[PDB]
């Protein structure tokens, strides 16, 4: 089953409570990075499984900023700082689907993939309305009870408005695109099991109808702009990898299928000095980010040493 | 003194922590009542006392309610009923103003009057703007804390969103109008104290600056609007009084000085059968919200029975 090569595969952690799914990458700056990688994968192998998915830029919730999982406040980003993020994102994601395009076909027939801003439907809201519209709708219980929202607001200090509103927004997104492209999915780390939740309850508050979320799994500086890294530097981190890891890495940030990975490894302990799961690993993945020009610009860069 | 001899009165409950002070009506119906007459008079004082004074519609926030001292959520409104009503209210203040200004001249030299509405600034703000602006300023925990956010909040169901932000605008209304009409002063009800508050304390996270708040009693159907309670039905009010309370009431709905009151009441025990005390508040009050017209058709009504 699809879901089930992905929760197999370590991909898809965990969901609650042709199709149309969505995450979000908030644009707090002008690249993304590996972690972002993971989620967006979620997005590419509900794609080449044949569904649409939109990848959204969060132009109007970056201004804000995500309270999610931290324990301290943000530093509030300058409205033109952010714009500009915001189209750095779009144009790096247009960018990676773009290489997952070409350099990773299969003959399926795929399914579409759209790049969305919420700046596009924030800019057209003035408060007063939208909290006639849908405050009434979020009991405030609701809110405050997300283990998301307790870092910040259980904190010393306590939470801004602005860091409490947040999920609201998210929860509005979700719903905003489920009105408007069907979209009854959302995916995203699990950091974001909060937020998601806020979107179904809301939706569902609304409209009878159930839709879904989806998370994965949180990795643990690495960014996927040549600017910022170049192509062999990130090489670097795929490839000085610990084996305990390059077993799930492979898992997790490639295409290749659960037997190939699996005779890479049972090949590899005949040989440990190779460190050929890493070579695969480094290689799949710089291909997806930085084409095969990168992946030639680095294997290069290496071999010489 | 001038507070003096409003603490002194009974309208002026309380205070915290040529000037320009204001006070808020919501537009929850198109016609004003006898209790919203104490908080105007509120500023007729200070009006008289030669300070500037602003009237303010809540044209915005009567579109999503206010909690202050209700248990149950209100019924949603229109946003069209409420748009009339602001226009009803904009004339019942300019025409209370104006009896006040012809038929209570004391020959000092007053401050302006000004009918203002909230919704001339809401209707140019966008959510994640004003999120963006001032959010950030928002302790959570000072917004979860106020008295008048209880019944709602501890309620068995819960508060709406709506219900919990409507503090969040009063607070930026306050600091709207000081910013604009250097105004620092606000005075409403007892019911307001929280909102209030609010205010101040958000002005003070902004700018060192103290403004603050003024109390008034609030008094235990009656309306300020010839349509819905006639100048004579209104008369009755007043004169259907126990004699407990027409002493409070005449330091509270009327100008006479406290020396003039005295006499009228050492005059009533020589003479309980007059009902003196109460012909006489009921004529000052109907003066003053229906004219000297007004007056006259009551005056008359009653006398010919
Ligand atoms: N190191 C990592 N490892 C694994 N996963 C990671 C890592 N870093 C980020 N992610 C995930 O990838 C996405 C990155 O977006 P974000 O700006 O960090 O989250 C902010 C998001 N709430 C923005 C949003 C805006 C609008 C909207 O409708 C939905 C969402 C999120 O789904 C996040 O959970
Ligand atoms: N029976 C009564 N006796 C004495 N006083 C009474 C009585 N009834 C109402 N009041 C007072 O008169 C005013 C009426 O406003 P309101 O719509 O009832 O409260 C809502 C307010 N938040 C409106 C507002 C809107 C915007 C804003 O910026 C400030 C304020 C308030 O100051 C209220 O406390």
């Amino acid at each position: 089953g699809l879901l089930a090569a992905q929760k197999a595969r370590g991909l898809f952690k965990d969901f609650f409570p042709p199709q149309t799914i969505y995450c979000g990458f908030d644009p707090t700056a002008d690249s993304l990075h590996v972690g972002h990688l993971l989620a967006l994968l979620g997005l590419f192998h509900l794609q080449r499984a044949g569904h649409n998915v939109i990848a959204l830029v969060g132009g109007a919730t970056a201004r804000l900023g995500d309270p999610s999982g931290r324990t301290k406040e943000r530093e509030a980003l300058e409205t033109e700082r952010v714009r500009a993020n915001a189209r750095a994102l779009r144009l790096g994601l247009e960018a990676l689907a773009a290489n997952h395009q070409q350099l990773f076909t299969d003959g399926r027939s795929w399914g579409s993939f759209t790049v969305l801003d919420n700046s596009a439907w924030y800019q057209k809201q003035h408060l007063v309305d939208f909290l006639a519209a849908v405050g009434g709708h979020f009991r405030m219980g609701t809110l405050l009870s997300r283990q998301s929202v307790q870092l910040r607001l259980k904190s010393p200090e306590g939470m801004s408005l602005a860091e409490f509103f947040y999920q609201v927004l998210q929860a509005y997104d979700f719903y905003y695109l489920f009105q408007r492209y069907g979209c009854r999915v959302q995916l995203g780390g699990s950091d974001q099991l909060g937020n998601i939740m806020s979107g179904y309850e809301f939706i569902n508050k609304l409209t009878g109808e159930d839709v879904f979320g989806i998370t994965v799994p949180l990795i643990t500086a690495v960014w996927l702009n040549r600017d910022k890294t170049s192509p062999f530097e990130l090489y670097q981190f795929f490839v000085r990898q610990p084996d305990d890891s390059v077993e799930r890495y492979l898992k997790l940030f490639t295409f290749l299928p659960l037997p190939e990975i699996d005779h890479i490894m049972q090949l590899h302990v005949k040989e440990p000095e190779r460190r050929g799961p890493q070579k695969r690993l480094a290689a799949e993945v710089t291909k997806l980010v930085h084409g095969r020009e990168g992946l030639d610009s680095a294997k290069r860069c290496t071999q010489a040493l």
